Formats: structure tokens, sequence, C-alpha cells
DNA sequence: AAATTGCTCTATGTTAATCGCAGAGCATATTT
DNA sequence: AAATATGCTCTATGATTAACATAGAGCAATTT
């Protein structure tokens, strides 16, 4: 599929998506969007992956929908963060 | 439900790699990164495309090493990576 | 909401994908979308959110993605399939 | 555009809607979304559009606009409702 | 290994794209895998070279990408065709 | 298939080959290679194949294999021939 | 000399993921 | 109340390209 592209050189989109929410805990895909500077089709359709896999969860409050990290996403997270880190060490 | 790319792309592996070694082959570089060849190359073509990548044909041993912008590039991406992973730790 | 449908103006598309999933009982994304005329993107984007609620289960037979139905997804299947014919009895 | 969601798994809004019209014959658009459980904004939408298309159209019963089926909107119900069965055959 | 090729049994995909570029001077992906009937994935694929060795540059205009042949690129299309000329008297 | 080098940017190894057979008639393999410049493993890999098709077939004289254009490889020939006389056209 | 073997790159198709456009379901803000 | 414009936010699906596999093919070095 399209992974790597000028836009995504090193990292994909879903990566900019996770680490976004690792720090603002819960967020709108309007603002996963205009905050990682991704365009929101992108967004929800990587989101819809995201909730395909147990790897986040909805947060419907009537209007407003919000989506979170779950366990096993945060799990996988950490996991491929310090598989940067590494790749990041070896190479300098 | 692509399993294998999900934080990084190819393309990376790819960099990094020519980064740590240098000067190297194809099938190499799908080797030692566990990158099916034929993403390798195509990937390897592009790279070639925007002059982020030269070929070293010493003889009839195709190598392939990174160039003065490739590097630029490569250090350049790298640093972006870092300020995104430090507020996370 | 403007509308202009002329294809799902009673019907989901997502119900012709739990059906089809019934008769087959397992099948690759470019599958049903040929044997269901259901546009590819449509059918991994609608298989996504049955993968949610647990109405599917992926089974990666080599390289081949092959969706299959659940328990759950037979609940749903046998029990909206139900309230359907009833629609039509009433009317 | 958005079809499948949350609360429409198989039948779209227009299924239940059109039923109504099936039933009652003419119907505000108060009385749809109370029967039809589909949402009052969704309700008037969706009659907005099935009006444009000629499948339904209002009748001043006096202070109050009743909506009804017309030979147009029978025919693609009856016409719909077949496809239905026709795949419920599994 | 083993030969087969219907098509470029005397011509390569390269010699068409190159040679297209030279009359039509600037074009798309798709206007070149339309005329030269070429394969879409082969024309990008024979881009890339052309871009490689500076054959060809890429021409941004908005959401559109052209290509050209060089001052380097030009002189080459001429050169080898010259050749091709060539080999087309010795009968 | 390798269609396309550095080498064969235009003209196939065939093209220089079966041109080669036009205008030398019956050759042996080392003799095209030495005229179009291309390696022995290479003149004989697309001989074998000119072989299979019937489009030159071989008549041995004393001991060296000779290469001669038969009725086939006239057509085809003309026919490559006449194509690339085309694609310069449409250039000009 | 030629055919077997072997490494590498080419042609090109199947599937898939980006991201843009035209919906649509519904809660908001307005209609005043 | 309910009706219009309406503003959100997500879905249906089309178009471009990437991931990667299959079938070549250019060329050594080995073996008939």
């Amino acid at each position: 599929g399209k992974i790597s592209t000028d836009k995504y050189i090193f990292l994909t989109p879903r990566a900019y998506i996770i680490v976004h929410l690792l720090k603002v805990g819960k967020a709108k895909a309007s603002e996963i969007s205009e905050n990682t500077q991704i365009p929101y089709q992108t967004v929800i359709q990587n989101i819809r992956w995201l909730l395909a896999e147990g790897y986040v969860v909805k947060e419907q409050k009537g209007e407003e929908i919000y989506y979170k990290l779950t366990d096993k996403g945060k799990q996988l997270a950490t996991a491929e963060l310090e598989k940067i880190r590494k790749l990041v060490e070896v190479v300098q």
C-alpha cells in the first residue's frame, strides 16, 4: 500500500497519530489532524484500523467523539517507541 | 493490517542502514533488514531519482551508498524523530 | 445532509457484506467486492468496522487475508434478517 | 455518503420512514420520528430528499403538513422490498 | 535465464518514452502511458532512471507533475538515435 | 525482464544480433560478439532463443557453427525495422 | 564452445493505503 | 415545536501510487 511517500519518508501517519494520543490522552479526529498536520481523511481511515485491532476505543458524548489508546494500544506504543530508540542508537 | 510497517516505513530501514554501513548491495540490504528485495530496489530507484543515493558499480559488483544530500536527509529526519520521542520521555 | 443514493436507500452495503459472508463463510476483501458489486474501499472500510464490534475475525492464510464471520456475527446475521422479513410481512 | 452507522446496521432510515408510509399513509414528520425511532432532524432531511425525487409529497391537512406516499414511491418500495426478500433468501 | 518478450524484442520501453518527450516536450506519467502504450508502472519506473541520470527533470505545475528531457538528456536522445539510423542503412 | 539498461537504452541486444545477420548472413557466434560488442554469454542466450523460434537456423560449414536468416527471420527482422522507422518519424 | 548455475536488475500485475470529493446522519444554532 | 440553514463528524468511493510477487533477461563463473 501507500506506505513510504514524500510526506512519510521515515514515519507513517499512525506513528504521529499514536504519539499524539500518548500525550493528549484523548482527542478528536479533527484534533489529531490539525495537530499532526495530517489530512483528516487519512486520520479517520487509520483510526478505523486502530479500532479494528483494539488499539483504540471510541468515547461518544452524544455529539463529540473522543478517541484514546487501549491498554494494548499503549503496549504497542512503548514497544515501537523503544524500537525507534534502538534504530537511532546504532545509526549515530 | 500491515503488521510489518506500523511506525517505520521500509524506506527508513533502507536509509539508516546505508548510513551505518555506507556502501552496500541490494540483496545485502534486503537480508540485513528483512525487507523483500522487490521493495528494496523499488525504493532504491526512487532514492536514486531524488539524488539521495548513488550507484557504485565496481567492476560487476553493484553498490549503493548515500550522498551529501542523502546524509543530510538521514540526519535531518532522525532528529525530527528524537524531538518527537523526547516529550514521551 | 443532502441526499442522492441510487444504491443504499433501503439496504446498507454492510448487510450485503454480512450476508455474503454467511454463504462462502470466509473471503478476501477483493473477493466480496466482486461478488457483491460493492466497491473495494467500501468493503475494507466496512470490515474494519465489523472487526471492531467482533462481528468478524481475520484469518491470514499465508499472504492473503481471509475474513470470516463470528458467533457474534452469527447472532446478528440471523437475528437481524429476522426483523427484516418481519418488516415485509407487515406491509 | 454516510450510510452504515451504529444505528443503521442493515436497514437505512428511509427503510423505516417509507414503511411508516406504507402503513399509515399520511404521517407528519413529527409522527414519523416518533414511530420510526429515528431522530427528528433526520426525518425532516430524508423526507426532504424523498420529496425532491417525487417519491413522496405533502398534504395540507389545514395547519398541519401530513406526508403521503406516491405511486412513484410505491413502485420504489415494492421494488426495494423485493430486492430485500430476495436477499434474505439465504 | 529464459527469453519471451512479445513486445520489446528490438525496442526497449525506455526507447519509446524518451522519444515521446522529444516531440511532445512535456508530459505526465499518464500521457506517456496512454500514448506509448507502455504500462503505467513501467513508465514511472523508467522516468526514475531518466531522473537519476539527469536525462529528465520534473516540471511541477500545482498538483500536476510533468517531465522533459534535459540538456544532457536531449543530446543523448539525438545521439543514440543517429546510431539507430546508422543501422537502418547498413542494408 | 532485463530489457532496458545503461547499455541497451534504446536498442535491445537482439536488435544488434538480428540486424547483423541481415548484413553477414551467417556468421558464427563469436563473430557476432566482436561486431556488436555484446558479451559472448549474451550472444548465446539470445541465439538459443532465436533457434527455438526458427527465426534463425544454424548451417554447418566445417566445424564452426553458422547462423543464417531463415524466411521467418526475414519477415520478423523487417517487421521490427519498419516499426523502428515509424517511431523515429513520429518523434520528429 | 556451449549449456548449467547464479546474482542482479527489469517488466508489470495484484492488492492496498493516501487523501480528495460528494454525501449523509444529527446535534446546534436560528427562524424570529 | 419544528424547520432552515447549519455546523459537526463520519462514510461511500474514486484516483494515484506503494508494497511485493512472478517471469523474465543481462551477464559472469562453473561444468558438459
